[PDB]
């Protein structure tokens, strides 16, 4: 069962953002937007910037309806805020058809369009619940799904190069495939593993156990998943509650502790670099984590490798050196399964069934001694208990 069509969509890398080429309006006008399962607005691009090519220009649209409502939406690090309308939207590497969907115009940003990133906007794959201004708005996949006959669920393969890829490369190079409304089975190998959604807000999902080489981090699970855990592909790491990150960082610490890195490495500021081709990936651990099954007192367990969480970085010397940041980091919002996660999986949003599933993707990046898997059954009990109330 092939998705051609929509096999190789994306472009993009972990650190900048995975995008997707959409049209807006009559006629189309042809934007660069973000695929991003952390939020649920589709907002884009409506007035020059300095790091914009290009942007939605509604007044050149005959299907533009304006919703003469405004909206704000604060990040941690960057805002924006912009005018709500709807119009005339298609995926052209996507299903074909055109829906009817709210766009949030963007007027006004800080820190927001990152110089060289390519992207123009945002398409946010979660639930109303998490919409700006309120869960009243309806978003992208919502009206997709209720205007045609496109199955409610859709998949993501990122594709990770494991080296730095310059603005020219990004522009170039296939980051991988968003699968609208299926399952493309040639973008994975083993066997998809699903985890329940908790609830329809974000992705929430949970998390019953942790292990670094093999090695339990032993924290009532309650700690990972405090106060949520989520599949996000608009957020570069593995983000893990505060506790969790600095048990986890320790115990990173302690299996590659035959070479030292300064402070600042474990902090994911500072680039570690090493002569080409001599990235000593073996003294690095991998890391498991454990997600609730679907069948009672069952789990599975994912598994990435230093590949996944060392992510590749230009050198500041530009040298021949192979060199990476660490992709790990903490969070005081809960865990968040970033794209350097889901660079090691093919990831299938089944919204249909309320689950999420996961197997090893055929893009991931590894060595000849040890690949990402996925793996099961477990039996684990009062999995129940490990969600935060
Ligand atoms: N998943 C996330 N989405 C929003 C919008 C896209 C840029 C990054 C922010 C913060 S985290």
């Amino acid at each position: 069962g092939s998705f051609v069509e929509m096999v190789d969509n994306l472009r993009g890398k972990s650190g900048q953002g995975y995008y997707v080429e959409m049209t807006v309006g009559s006629p189309p006008q042809t934007l660069n937007i973000l695929v991003d399962t952390g939020s649920s607005n589709f907002a884009v691009g409506a007035a020059p910037h300095p790091f914009l090519h290009r942007y939605y220009q509604r007044q050149l649209s005959s299907t533009y309806r304006d919703l003469r409502k405004g909206v704000y939406v604060p990040y941690t690090q960057g805002k924006w805020e912009g005018e709500l309308g709807t119009d005339l939207v298609s995926i052209p590497h996507g299903p074909n058809v055109t829906v009817r969907a709210n766009i949030a115009a963007i007027t006004e940003s800080d820190k927001f369009f990152i110089n060289g990133s390519n992207w123009e906007g945002i398409l946010g794959l979660a639930y109303a619940e998490i919409a700006r201004p309120d869960d009243s708005l309806e978003p992208f996949f919502d009206s997709l799904v209720k205007q045609t006959h496109v199955p409610n669920l859709f998949s993501l393969q990122l594709c990770g190069a494991g080296f730095p890829l310059n603005q020219s490369e990004v522009l170039a190079s296939v980051g991988g495939s968003m699968i609208i409304g299926g399952i493309d089975h040639s973008l994975y190998t083993g066997s998809l593993w699903y985890t329940p959604i908790r609830r329809e807000w974000y992705y929430e999902v949970i998390i019953v156990r942790v292990e670094i080489n093999g090695q339990d981090l032993k924290m009532d699970c309650k700690e990972y998943n405090y106060d949520k855990s989520i599949v996000d592909s608009g957020t570069t790491n593995l983000r893990l509650p505060k506790k969790v990150f600095e048990a986890a960082v320790k115990s990173i610490k302690a299996a590659s502790s035959t070479e030292k890195f300064p402070d600042g490495f474990w902090l994911g500021e500072q680039l570690v670099c090493w002569q080409a081709g001599t990235t000593p990936w073996n003294i690095f651990p991998v890391i498991s984590l454990y997600l609730m099954g679907e069948v009672t007192n069952q789990s599975f367990r994912i598994t990435i490798l230093p590949q996944q969480y060392l992510r590749p970085v230009e050198d500041v010397a530009t040298s021949q050196d192979d060199c990476y940041k660490f992709a790990i980091s903490q969070s005081s919002t809960g865990t968040v399964m970033g794209a350097v996660i889901m660079e090691g999986f093919y990831v299938v949003f089944d919204r249909a069934r309320k689950r999420i599933g996961f197997a090893v993707s055929a893009c991931h990046v590894h060595d000849e001694f040890r690949t990402a898997a996925v793996e099961g059954p477990f039996v684990t009990l009062d999995m129940e208990d490990c969600g935060y109330n």
